[PDB]
């Protein structure tokens, strides 16, 4: 079953990425943590992740599809 700490987990990692607070994850957003990671990508190349997994194809990221995110990193 889903937990309350689980849920709190997820809404720290996508706030890391969220940096503004307004719910929805950019290409600069993006851009900052990969750079932390050491990477070096464009913003194209930027946009491209995005692109991946936008399941609604809006151009930009919210929650659930961060939720995808993680679960391929873990899985
Ligand atoms: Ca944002
Ligand atoms: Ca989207």
């Amino acid at each position: 079953q889903l937990t309350e700490e689980q849920i709190a987990e997820f809404k720290e990692a996508f706030s890391l990425y969220d940096k503004d607070g307004d719910g929805t994850i950019t290409t600069k957003e993006l851009g900052t943590v990969m750079r932390s990671l050491g990477l070096n990508p464009t913003e194209a190349e930027l946009q491209d992740m995005i692109n991946e997994v936008d399941a609604d194809g809006n151009g930009t990221i919210d929650f659930p599809e961060f939720l995808t995110m993680m679960a391929r990193i873990m899985k």
